[PDB]
């Protein structure tokens, strides 16, 4: 019977179950989490450019890479990119399950980091459980800032 949660877990531990960052579409520094992961894996930034719409997974020789571009749609429109972001969570989602891996360790994106400097907390919550309907496995969200934590927490309270 699968389940989620929420905890924090520095993703540059290495989940081997499943990892996934954004990362620029362009390959240039200054972008998420995967700026961190990078920082460990040159190679996963290595033509690490893939078009926003779609997710490009990699294998780093241990466990796959997940790039997804969601918030990095600040070269396109707000309605445009709504789908587009909507379609790489479906990528993503995809991706997860043909891998059919017991858990998946899943950032939350879509907090303004490329776009026009917005989170929404709604939107970023709404978005991550579409991608989590369309996968069968034990999947965790995992939160930065232990208040931020908390509101995310709330939501699972408030879903159930």
């Amino acid at each position: 019977a699968p389940s989620y949660r929420v905890k924090r877990m520095d993703i540059a531990k290495n989940d081997e179950e499943c990892v996934v960052n954004a990362a620029n579409p362009r390959g240039l520094p200054g972008d998420g989490v995967c700026k961190a992961v990078y920082k460990k894996w040159p190679e996963s930034f290595k033509n690490s450019a893939t078009p926003v719409g779609t997710a490009k997974t990699v294998m780093c020789g241990t466990y796959p890479v997940i790039h997804a571009v969601g918030p990095n749609f600040s070269n396109y429109s707000e309605s445009e990119g709504d789908r587009e972001l909507a379609a790489a969570y479906r990528e993503v989602a995809k991706e997860v399950t043909r891998l059919g891996v017991n858990s998946v360790a899943i950032p939350l994106l879509s907090t303004g980091v490329y776009s026009g400097g917005k989170d929404r907390l709604t939107q970023s919550l709404n978005h991550l459980f579409t991608a989590m309907d369309s996968t069968d496995a034990d999947v965790v969200i995992y939160c930065r800032d232990k208040e931020w934590e908390k509101k995310i927490s709330e939501a699972i309270q408030m879903r159930t």
